[PDB]
């Protein structure tokens, strides 16, 4: 019923729907098997993520998914974002087929890989050694910055950059997800807690929260929060601070403390991202270059 785009259109019969991954405000995500995503290999199997309308779908929901689809087409391909692979718009439900990151989002990736605590019996020569090291953490931050720099060059504002919206591949490559969504910025329930207990307001820049103003610099603020998440190994920002208290603290210019086991170089970048004036925050290009210096210095 939608117009046919032969550039992106993919035969829905070449999809085998599998386990549901989750869902957002609009549309659900289902893992699926795809055959011949690469036209040079028609019978080759690959794992993809399929976005589709729920059974609740109003047209507003359909409009949002169609809007997301067209955004995907225009942004282009980059290593550090979830890329569009194809769509299904003809003779059946609307499918938006995007890349699949095997290890889930960055927050859960970090939380599941926190080092063994004071309770484990020393078994082997690496008992104190956890899965996560400092240079890899820096690499995670650096890749997200590169991805955001690309999105910025494509004039794309994320408006909810967080560790939960950064996905991790089998090779630990950071991929930014859900960058092209209509997020209803004019009707945000600031007290709304997600099913996994997240308060999205804690990632909002002041100009976004108070003035409903969104720029790339507002994403830089959110990136600073994401930096805090990474080096707390998936910690929740503003620990033990309810939304009501967050409002007044932000008005007082309150900022998060330096997390434990976090070098001053990176807390310095966090605080720079949290400067009140958006113009006094680093650009993503500057963030990429700054984090690159740290990464190269620790990559002997
Ligand atoms: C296609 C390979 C795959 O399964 N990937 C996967 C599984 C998951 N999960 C979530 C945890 C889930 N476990 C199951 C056991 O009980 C605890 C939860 C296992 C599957 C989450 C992901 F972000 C991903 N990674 C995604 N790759 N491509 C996506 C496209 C959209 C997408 O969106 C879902 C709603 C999502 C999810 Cl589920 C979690 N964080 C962020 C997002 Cl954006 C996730 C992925």
């Amino acid at each position: 019923d939608l117009p046919l785009d032969p550039l992106w259109e993919f035969p829905r019969d070449r999809l085998v729907l599998g386990k549901p991954l989750g869902e957002g405000c609009f549309g659900q995500v289902v893992r699926a098997e795809a055959f011949g995503m690469d036209p040079a290999r028609p019978d080759q199997a690959s794992t993809v993520a399929v976005k589709m309308l729920k059974d609740n779908a109003s047209d507003k929901d359909l409009a949002d998914l169609v809007s997301e689809m067209e955004v995907m087409k225009l942004i282009g391909r980059h290593k550090n974002i979830i890329n569009l692979l194809g769509v299904c718009t003809q003779e059946g439900p609307l499918y938006v087929i995007v890349e699949c990151a095997a290890k889930g989002n960055l927050r859960e990736f970090l939380r599941a890989r926190r080092p063994p605590g004071p309770d484990l019996s020393p078994d082997g020569p690496r008992s104190s050694e956890g899965p996560l090291s400092f240079p890899v953490l820096v690499s995670c931050a650096y890749q997200v910055a590169r991805g955001m720099q690309y999105l910025e060059s494509r004039k794309c504002i994320h408006r909810d950059l967080a560790a939960r919206n950064v996905l991790v591949t089998e090779d630990n490559v950071m991929k930014i997800a859900d960058f092209g969504l209509a997020r209803g910025v004019h009707h945000i329930d600031y007290y709304k807690k997600t099913s996994n207990g997240r308060l999205p307001v804690k990632w909002m820049a002041p100009e976004a929260l108070f003035d409903e103003v969104y720029t790339h610099q507002s994403d830089v603020w959110s990136f600073g929060i994401l930096l805090w998440e990474i080096f707390t190994l998936g910690g929740s920002p503003y620990p033990g601070i309810p939304v009501e208290e967050l409002f007044s603290l932000l008005r007082e210019g309150h900022r998060m403390d330096r997390p434990p086991h976090c070098p001053p170089e990176l807390y310095g970048l966090m605080r720079e991202c949290w400067h009140a004036a958006p113009s006094q925050r680093p650009t993503f290009k500057q963030l990429v270059e700054a984090l690159d210096k740290v990464l190269l210095a620790v990559s002997e």
